Formats: C-alpha cells, sequence, structure tokens
C-alpha cells in the first residue's frame, strides 16, 4: 500500500527559448493531515529544469507569495547578477527574468530561495527544485537515462509538524544553535514511497535537501552503491561504497543493481551529529522501497566515465583564511535546551547575529573581500574552537578539496564539489571564479546549515578582475 514515488516534471525551453517558474502557496497531505505548503509550478518542491552546456536559456520567475523571495541556482557557475543571492529580491506579485549561459560539465544541480534571514523557513515550507545539466560527453556513456523509470531523482528531507498538521518552523535559541530538525522523513515529498524499477541498473540522483540534518545512505540487504558523480559532475571512474554520507545541499549520483523477485529498501543510517540520532533516527530508517519490474532497460555501469584535470601547483597562490565561530552564550543555551528536552540520546555518538565569519556577522551591503577572476586561490576554512557541523558552500565555483576536516578527501569526494565538511578542524579547497560579481550582486560563502546562515554565518565577496 505504499504510494508511488513522485517524479518531478523534466522542463525544457519553449519556442521563445523560455522556461516559466511560478512560486506559490498550496496544500499537501502528510499521513492524513493537511498542511499549507509552498512550491515551484505546484504545491510542493518543484520541477527539474533541463539545460545543455553552451546553450542560453531565459527563465521567467513569477512570485505569487505575499512575501519577498529570491531564486539561487546552487551548483551553477553564473555571474553575480543572475546568481540570486540575498540581493536578488523578487517582489510579492512581481516577476524577474534571468538569462543563464551554461558553461560547465554535466551534473545534477538544484535551486532554492536565498532571502536574507529567512532561507531556512522558506525551504522548510517546501521550496526546492532540481537542475539537470547535460553535455556531449555524458550522452555517449550509455548510463540509465529513462527519466522517472531507471533515471530517478531522490530528494530527501525531514520536517516536523504541529498537532494541527501544519509545518512547525521556529527560529529560536535551540534551532539557531543545532539546526531545525524533525521526526518525519520525506522522499520527493512523500512518506516511504515505492519506486518500480526495471531489472538491470537503476540510477539515483540523491539530494540532501534537509535544513540541518546530515544523512548516510545504504541498502537494506547491503548491496553496494556505485558512485558515478558528485556536486559538480562525473567522477573519473565509478567508486564502489557500502555507505554514502551526504551533507546538507550535497548531491551524489549512484548506480544500484535491480534483480528479479528481490525488492529492497534505500535507507539512511544513524549519524553522530548533535540532535540527529533522536527517535526514529536512532536506528536505520527507510527512505524508499525499490520494486523490480520486467520492462526494458538499456543502461550499464561503464568502466570509465570522464577525466579530471591535474591539481595545479600550490606555490604562489593567494591564501584566504575563513574562521567560523558561534557566540559561546548561544552554544550554551541551545545545547542546554536540547539536553533538557531529549536527554543523552541528543549527544549519541539576541542570537540573530551570534554566528560569524572572521569575527563578522553577514553584512549585505559590505563584502568582506574581493577575489581574483580567473586565477586559482586556496581558501582555508576553520571550525577549530567549535563543536557544530558546518557544510561550507561557496557560490560561483565548482572546486577541488585538498584537505577535508583533517584528512585527504575520500575518493568519491575528490572530484568536483561545491560543499566541504568543517567540524572542529580545518579544511582547504582550491577555487577559481570564471565570472564577475559586483558589490550590488555579490557572491555568498556560508555554512549550508540554514539556521546558522540565517543568524550570521555568511559573507559576501566580489569578483572583478584578475592578473594585471
Ligand atoms: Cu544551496
Ligand atoms: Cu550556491
Ligand atoms: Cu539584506
Ligand atoms: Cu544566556
Ligand atoms: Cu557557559
Ligand atoms: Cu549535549
Ligand atoms: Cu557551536
Ligand atoms: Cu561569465
Ligand atoms: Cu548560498
Amino acid at each position: 500500500e505504499r504510494p508511488t514515488l513522485p517524479i518531478p516534471d523534466l522542463l525544457t525551453t519553449d519556442a521563445r527559448n523560455r522556461i516559466q517558474l511560478t512560486i506559490g502557496a498550496g496544500q499537501s497531505t502528510f499521513g492524513g493531515k493537511t498542511a499549507t505548503t509552498w512550491g515551484y509550478n505546484g504545491n510542493l518542491l518543484g520541477p527539474a529544469v533541463k539545460l545543455q552546456r553552451g546553450k542560453a536559456v531565459t527563465v521567467d520567475i513569477y512570485n505569487q507569495l505575499t512575501e519577498e523571495t529570491t531564486l539561487h541556482w546552487h551548483g551553477l557557475e553564473v555571474p553575480g547578477e543572475v546568481d540570486g543571492g540575498p540581493q536578488g529580491i523578487i517582489p510579492p506579485g512581481g516577476k524577474r527574468s534571468v538569462t543563464l549561459n551554461v558553461d560547465q560539465p554535466a551534473a545534477t544541480c538544484w535551486f532554492h530561495p536565498h532571502q536574507h534571514g529567512k532561507t531556512g523557513r522558506q525551504v522548510a515550507m517546501g521550496l526546492a527544485g532540481l537542475v539537470v545539466i547535460e553535455d556531449d560527453e555524458i550522452l555517449k556513456l550509455m548510463l540509465p537515462k529513462q527519466w522517472g523509470i531507471d533515471d530517478v531523482p531522490v530528494i530527501v528531507q525531514d520536517k516536523k509538524f504541529s498537532a494541527d498538521g501544519q509545518i512547525d518552523y521556529q527560529l529560536d535559541v535551540m534551532t539557531a544553535a543545532v539546526g531545525w530538525f524533525g521526526d518525519t522523513l520525506l522522499t520527493n515529498g512523500a512518506i516511504y514511497p515505492q519506486h518500480a524499477a526495471p531489472r538491470g541498473w537503476l540510477r539515483l540522483r540523491l539530494l540532501n535537501g534537509c535544513n540541518a540534518r546530515s544523512l548516510n545512505f545504504a541498502t537494506s540487504d547491503n548491496r553496494p552503491l556505485y558512485v558515478i558523480a558528485s556536486d559538480g559532475g562525473l567522477l573519473p571512474e565509478p567508486v564502489k561504497v557500502s555507505e554514502l554520507p551526504v551533507l546538507m545541499g550535497e548531491r551524489f549520483e549512484v548506480l544500484v543493481e535491480v534483480n528479479d523477485n528481490k525488492p529492497f529498501d534505500l535507507v539512511t543510517l544513524p549519524v553522530s551529529q548533535m540532535g540527529m540520532a533522536i527517535a526514529p533516527f536512532d536506528k536505520p530508517h527507510p527512505v524508499m522501497r525499490i520494486q523490480p519490474i520486467a520492462i526494458s532497460a538499456s543502461g550499464a555501469l561503464p568502466d570509465t566515465l570522464s577525466s579530471l584535470p591535474a591539481l595545479p601547483s600550490l606555490e604562489g597562490l593567494t591564501v584566504r583564511k575563513l574562521q567560523l565561530s558561534m557566540d559561546p552564550m548561544l552554544d550554551m543555551m541551545g545545547m542546554q535546551m536540547l539536553m533538557e528536552k531529549y536527554g543523552d540520546q541528543a549527544m549519541a555518538g539576541d542570537f540573530h547575529h551570534a554566528n560569524k565569519i572572521n569575527g563578522q556577522a553577514f553584512d549585505m551591503n559590505k563584502p568582506m573581500f574581493a577575489a581574483a577572476k580567473g586565477q586559482y586561490e586556496r581558501w582555508v576554512i576553520s571550525g577549530v574552537g567549535d563543536m557544530m557541523l558546518h557544510p561550507f558552500h561557496i557560490h560561483g565555483t565548482q572546486f577541488r578539496i585538498l584537505s577535508e576536516n583533517g584528512k585527504p578527501p575520500a575518493a568519491h569526494r575528490a572530484g568536483w564539489k561545491d560543499t566541504v565538511k568543517v567540524e572542529g578542524n580545518v579544511s582547504e579547497v582550491l577555487v577559481k571564479f570564471n565570472h564577475d560579481a559586483p558589490k550590488e550582486h555579490a557572491y555568498m560563502a556560508h555554512s549550508h546549515l540554514l539556521e546558522h546562515e540565517d543568524t550570521g554565518m555568511m559573507l559576501g565577496f566580489t569578483v572583478l578582475q584578475g592578473d594585471h
């Protein structure tokens, strides 16, 4: 009796070379209770916008909410002016158009709001969509590619609800400290759905769309997952894993084997992050049921996928230090609240500017620095002196991780990424920005634990000129 997995529509340009996105409020049902929800072209979540490398598209965005919002293309390398950070306000009842000139490798990216101080609430209410970038190279690989049959997006999110059935979002001292988390897991908006998949190989495009919760994917019968792509695109070869940790905002594409008369579940395993192994997440928790079917499939697991360029020489590059911090009093009170409500299981395994980078809370009208254009830079990001998890994301770039929180990156994490783990230690990434970003439409760099972002842990930076 499980509902079928909802499939976002795959949306391409029309004869005018446009795509229309409407942002609005509607209603959804969760376990027989109605909730007010927000969506793109719909009442919850959104479509998957399909783009080709080297082709321009124009996106018309209609805000039919009664409050301001913005639309950011997470993972897509575009100029500040169309990046849709906090300065890209779309008035309630208004329309903004952006032209996107796609110039990066095939990848699964996504889109969501970036309204200043309110991003967590707007994502919790339901706003998220997907971007599918294709190029010439990926289409020659004979990967599974029937959308909604053997090539399927999997957007995983937690929410909590009040007794009246509404989504229960509060930015308070506990949530500003540890993040907004809940007791109900959704998969493309549904609770424990089933997906009917052809015998052979199934391609899952995994997105952790949670506000604050880290995930760790595995299968019910321990069959392996073959990682084929990260945030910014294909890896050089598939990497076989028994489990796959995924931070907030991260994407991975995996292939899994589907065999006759053997259903299995995709699950998430308990994580060690504060607050996130509370019941029902103290044990392995189901995400979706895979049901084998006997319709045609042509997809395969290739020996080779692509080629990564060599990491450049590190001598001579500009180094930028980014020190993350949390107000000791916020940490104090939030942790105490968490302990009092839930006890030891919560540790298993004015705060509106309390969270900072280099001693400064986000200033929308003062960028912290100007980065070079077209030149490699080394950015060193530290959570030393703090216990919380900071998945650190940088707009405008796909980067390479040199060191991740005390160690070289795992093989499946060594390709193109837009997020890096920072948690009580220091990480180092190699970045290059191909496009301009002025003071009036600056690039953001921030923790993707959304409650931290909303209470100050973000900076603006410009990109202007390069070598002179
Ligand atoms: Cu994002
Ligand atoms: Cu982003
Ligand atoms: Cu602002
Ligand atoms: Cu206090
Ligand atoms: Cu204290
Ligand atoms: Cu604690
Ligand atoms: Cu903290
Ligand atoms: Cu550009
Ligand atoms: Cu962002």
